[PDB]
């Protein structure tokens, strides 16, 4: 919307998840710069009154804030002018059924503004458009069928008049899409599957392209056997960025459903694909798929950074991305040309590289190694020793760019994994994974489960890294004052410098951070704001109370550990400098 791109404008305010449509993550307030956040003291505290994994981040449009939970998704308003006193609540109605239909938490990524509403897309695939003042229901519509198996747990996107929702249930063999509704009725424009005929994948078999050849008439259909292609997966629960100048919408699909490969037959497209709609059509433009039959739930939904950099002398618009296969992928975001495809993880083992030698035959394609491919050790044998894990080096945390270092500031993880498959029956509303995993810290490192690094996009060549004991799951935020904010799996809120990447600010909060650090300024001064409240896929041991090592899809087990340093929890610190 026009209003999302005024609020952009204003630094003084978060109106996306993403900070900006580009999901740099950038803020251009410089009042808590490198030289002072060591004086960075708490200015308030809002607990949520909700339990489990709080992802995300709150918004403030103006002076008042809006604050988002997970499950059963209760929105707060909070007025800024007040002390933090809540305007408003909207505590939506929805079944309990919908949390054993989760595969991963019952985390939501949080809201938009856009146009005077707040827009929430809640875990039972029903997108709300909330009045930004009031709190009365504008309209709701639901996008999907929990029944089926279909969740959500990402936010929306405003684009114009319309807004375009993702869907979720990877793990539950739901054929998944990305749906746009108009921004003040609420009615179904378009609807673009990841997988499925060329009508609803919305694609032009002779003018989009992948890999800048056009991909041709059923480009999904070839690589699927039979009708599998409805239990097919390739799910949208990540980020979603968007070029004005380009016109065009970014995202990226999950995982072909089943975790078991040789069940599973073909390249699976398009699964573990950046895709680059329209907004008005849905239709893309062009495509690309990382991780060809994928084998190990690398789900490439992580966001895409739009930047405008100058790659090999010319300038560019780029896109930047770190997939959980292990690759810093680095492409032209108006022709899709892999540019960079370089591993951020050095023990990522599954793959030599990518192959992006342009007359290679296996151009584009991970060559994957023997030892590490599920479907090559076949069903019931188990594959040890892959890294990264299922969880992937980067999960659902977003990395934040700034452009006057002009490097990438990613939370990743540092673990690996045992992998074996079997076959299983699909049945609709039920887990449909077929594999049994179990997770550990990287072997040949610091034994920590986490790193916070800066990338060179241009060049795929880690800069400096700061380990970490837990993973990283908390987003990252870059601002002007040339620091970089994170949140740790401790419940650490760590400040740390642009270029150099040593510690400035370190503060406990009350549980593990699984959601982005935000920032504002309210009548002048600069507050930053992050959400605690451990869960997700990291803390889902505890959020769950799972006890076998096995269990949580392998992460329980892993994650062991953390139940010595964090509790559940539920609770935004915001904090600021005592002037
Ligand atoms: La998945």
């Amino acid at each position: 919307n026009e209003s999302v791109l005024k609020g952009v404008a204003n630094p003084a305010e978060q109106v996306l998840q993403t900070v900006d449509y580009a999901n740099t993550r950038y803020s251009k307030l410089d009042q808590i710069n490198a030289s002072n956040v060591k004086n960075l003291q708490v200015a308030w505290t809002f607990s949520t009154g909700v339990l489990r994994g709080h992802e995300g981040s709150p918004l403030v449009v103006g002076n008042i804030m809006y604050v988002h939970t997970p499950f059963p998704n209760i929105v707060y308003a909070l007025d800024l002018d007040q002390g933090a006193k809540i305007v408003w609540k909207y505590e939506p109605k929805q079944d309990p059924s919908v949390i054993p239909v989760m595969c991963c938490d019952t985390v939501n990524r949080g809201l938009a503004y856009a146009d005077g509403a707040i827009l929430l897309h809640q875990a039972d695939t029903t997108l709300v458009s909330l009045d930004a003042k009031s709190g009365k229901v504008n309209w709701s519509v639901k996008n999907g069928d929990p029944s089926k198996g279909e969740t959500n747990t990402a936010t929306v996107l405003p684009v114009k008049d319309k807004v375009i929702v993702g869907i979720s249930g990877g793990e539950f063999g739901v054929q998944c899409h990305v749906t746009a509704y108009d921004l003040k009725s609420g009615k179904k424009v378009w609807r673009g599957y990841s997988i499925g005929p060329d009508d609803q994948l919305i694609v032009d078999p002779e003018k989009t392209t992948s890999l800048g050849k056009p991909i041709g008439k059923d480009s999904s259909l070839k690589t699927w056997e039979g009708d599998q292609w409805k239990t097919g997966g390739g799910c949208t629960w990540g980020w979603f960025s968007y070029d004005p100048k380009l016109d065009l919408m970014y995202y990226g699909s999950g995982n072909p459903s089943t975790w078991n490969p040789k069940q599973r037959p073909g390249d699976n497209k398009w699964s573990m694909t950046i895709w680059a709609r329209n907004p008005d059509t849905g239709m893309a433009k062009w495509v690309y798929q990382m991780t060809p039959h994928d084998e190990w739930d690398f789900d490439g939904i992580n966001e895409m950074i739009l930047t405008d950099q100058k790659f090999d002398g010319k300038d560019r618009p780029l896109l930047t991305h770190f997939d959980r296969n292990g690759f810093g992928y680095t492409l032209d975001r108006a022709t899709g040309e892999v540019l960079v495809a370089e591993k951020f993880d050095p023990v990522v083992n599954w793959a030599t590289k990518v192959d992006l030698d342009k007359g290679s035959k296996t151009y584009g394609r991970p060559l994957v190694v023997s030892k590490y491919s599920t479907e090559q050790n076949g069903e019931d044998v188990n594959s040890k020793g892959i890294c990264p894990a299922a969880l992937g080096t980067k999960d659902q945390q977003p990395a934040a760019f700034s452009p006057k270092t002009g490097l990438f500031y990613v939370p990743t993880n540092h673990v690996c994994m045992d992998y074996e498959p079997f076959r299983v029956t699909y049945t609709p509303g039920q887990p449909y994974v077929g594999a049994t995993l179990s997770m550990y810290p990287a072997p040949g490192s610091h034994g920590g489960m986490g790193n916070f690094i800066a990338w060179d996009n241009l060049q795929g060549k880690i800069k400096w890294s700061n380990p970490e004991q837990f993973s990283a799951w908390g987003g990252a935020l870059a601002t002007a004052g040339d620091v970089v904010f994170y949140g740790t799996l401790e419940g650490f809120l760590k400040a740390v410098d642009s270029k150099t990447g040593k510690e400035l600010y370190k503060f406990k909060t009350p549980s593990g951070i699984i959601g982005n650090v935000m920032t504002y300024e309210h009548k002048g001064k600069q507050h930053v704001a992050v959400l605690s409240g451990v869960g997700g896929w990291a803390g889902i041991g505890l959020a769950a109370g799972l006890t076998d090592p096995n269990a949580g899809l392998g992460a329980v087990g892993g994650y062991a550990a953390l139940s010595s340093y964090t509790n559940l929890g539920g609770q935004l610190t915001v904090f600021s400098l005592p002037n």
